[PDB]
């Protein structure tokens, strides 16, 4: 039984989010203050298992278990700044809800339990 207030932490650091994701059930996600750039939100998602290649670059093998990407919101919509996709959806809620059906940046659809 978890609420958005527990999965939403602006002060929460990236490392903290990764540790909380690797310690929680698969499919769970969280949001934190994106220190990257203004008007950005850090989205973290926990995967069930690593890829078939498992080729981490200067990062522990567990880092792959947790995927964290920074989403930017502009006058053209909000999208995850990391892949060429850039679908540009309505808001964080729009991409979060759609991510549970058509996952792009993430390996698997995002789970939104109790919401």
């Amino acid at each position: 039984m978890d609420t958005s207030k527990f999965w939403y932490k602006p002060h929460l650091s990236r490392d903290q989010a990764i540790a909380l994701l690797k310690d929680k059930d698969p499919g769970a996600f969280l949001i934190r203050d994106s220190h990257s750039f203004q008007g950005a939100y850090g989205l973290a998602l926990k995967v069930a298992t690593p890829p078939p290649s498992a080729q981490p670059w200067k990062g522990d093998p567990v880092e792959q278990l947790v995927r964290h990407f920074l989403i930017e919101t502009g006058p053209k919509g909000v999208k995850i700044k990391g892949c060429p996709s850039e679908p540009y959806f309505g808001s964080l809620s729009a991409l979060v809800s759609q991510h549970s059906i058509s996952p792009i940046s993430l390996p698997c659809c995002l789970r939104i339990p109790s919401k």
